[PDB]
Formats: structure tokens, C-alpha cells, sequence
């Protein structure tokens, strides 16, 4: 599992803000990682993956874009369901920069079920209070029928 | 001017209705529960139809005059008993409970209480809204509990 090594060089490049050789480096680990033949042990490799697909996450995400973003995060959390809280949060916001804010929610909502809520419920908290400003301005655009009775 | 059970009910609750829309609550709730007397004694080997269709209209209608009253227990009931009566194609019964639940402190009874309700009956927003609202609240709630500093204290 000498792919560490891999990840830790993309972990360099992305302190010196270079995300994209730090996006090669890591896309190198997760090569290196998804080409041992089937029949060989997954687990060791396993944890490895986990980080590799977070830390692109979060170079991706420094870069802009967010589709690539959210699908490496989901791939940790596959990797890695619980004690990945950082994944968990990387694919929430990625969902809202995409204004995808239900999605969010619920995947946020989940990720706390299995978590170190503080990143996380303060994220929560911020897209359901985000969705509470949407809510406002539809019920102003066309101006009740709960009260009513039939 | 029927002499059938159901048009002379259905009158009730439409005054029921008219009393309810002047604001005057108390007297559709009146006129709300003189209905449902006429709609429950009716004996078994009677036609369980369209006097039957009343009930659910009638409960939903009188929890919501008691929530315009303040009185959520009542109204709890009230909706319960209409959801009851009728599982699909009664959203503001099962809303109307929701918010009942929500006014007596009850959180997970309604967020419980809504979801239900949402398959139950409807893949409906209003339903979805209140239960949104719930969720959002639970959260805010477990925050402050669970969160529990020099600026703070006063001088």
C-alpha cells in the first residue's frame, strides 16, 4: 500500500495551491489502487481509497467544480460509510453550490446519523435555513388553503 | 330539502362552514358536533356511504375551528379521528395533527405523524412543507440542548 506516498505528493501540490497536479496525483493513487487483481485483498487498499477520493474532492472543489467534487466525496463515503465525516460534508456542499439544497439535506441528515457534528450540523443548519429563505420569496411571488374548510 | 340523513348533515357542516368564515368559531364548532351526532348514530345496518363520506369533512373541519381557538388537544383529536375516516385524499387532516403536535411540544410524535401521513395519503407539498419545518426545528432544538463564555454574562 505504498500508494500513500502517491497521495501524500498530491497532498503537497495541494498546499501550494497547484490543485490540479495534486488532482494527478491522487487520480495516480486511485489508479494504482483500482488495478490490483480482483482476487487480492480489498481492505488494506480500501482506506487508502477512502482518503484518496476525499482529498480529490477537496482539490476539485478549490478548483470550482463541483460535479466531479460531489461524485469523488460519494465514493469515499462508499469506501468509507463511518469515521469519513470530511466526505460527508465535501459532497453536502458540493450538492448546494449546485443548488441541489434537498439533496443536501437529506445527505447531510444521514451523514450525521453515523457521525464530529459540529462541521456538519453547521452545514445542515445552513441549508435548511437557505431552503427556509426559498420558501419566503414562493409564497410571495403569487401571494393559504390550510386555514381553509371545506 | 331532503329527507335523507346526508343533505340534512351536509347542512349542518355548511353552516358550520358559513360560521366559521364570519370568524364566529365557537358556533361552528357547535354546529360542527351537531353533525357529527347525526352522522354517528346512525345504526350499523344502514348504509355506511355517502353519510359516512361526512365524517372525515366533518372532524378535519371542526380540528381546524378548535386550532383557531387555540386548542390543540381537541383538534389533535379531532384531525386523528379524520385521517381515521379517510387514509387517502385528506391532506389537512393529517397536516392539521401535524401542527397540533407541533404546538404542544410534541416534535418527533409530528415529524413521525407527517411522514406517515405523506405516503399514506399524498406525495403533496403542504404536507411536505410542515414536515420540513419539523426537521429544521428538531435540529435547531438538539443544537441548543446538545451545545449548552465570558462576552455572555452581563455587567
Amino acid at each position: 500500500a505504498n500508494i500513500n506516498k502517491l497521495r501524500e505528493s498530491g497532498n503537497a501540490e495541494y498546499r501550494k495551491q497547484r490543485y490540479g497536479d495534486a488532482i494527478k496525483l491522487y487520480t495516480l493513487g486511485l489508479q494504482m489502487a483500482l488495478t490490483r487483481p480482483a482476487w487480492e485483498p480489498a481492505g488494506l487498499v480500501r482506506d487508502e481509497i477512502h482518503q484518496l477520493y476525499s482529498n480529490r474532492a477537496q482539490a476539485y472543489m478549490q478548483l470550482g467544480q463541483w460535479p466531479e467534487a460531489a461524485a469523488d466525496a460519494e465514493c469515499s463515503v462508499e469506501a468509507k460509510r463511518q469515521g469519513n465525516a470530511k466526505a460527508w460534508y465535501r459532497r453536502g456542499k458540493c450538492l448546494m453550490e449546485m443548488r441541489r439544497l434537498q439533496e443536501a439535506r437529506e445527505w447531510v441528515a444521514r451523514g450525521l446519523e453515523f457521525e464530529e457534528e459540529k462541521e456538519l450540523a453547521e452545514l445542515l443548519k445552513e441549508i435548511d435555513s437557505k431552503l427556509a429563505a426559498e420558501k419566503a420569496s414562493r409564497d410571495a411571488h403569487d401571494n393559504p388553503t390550510v386555514e381553509e374548510v371545506d
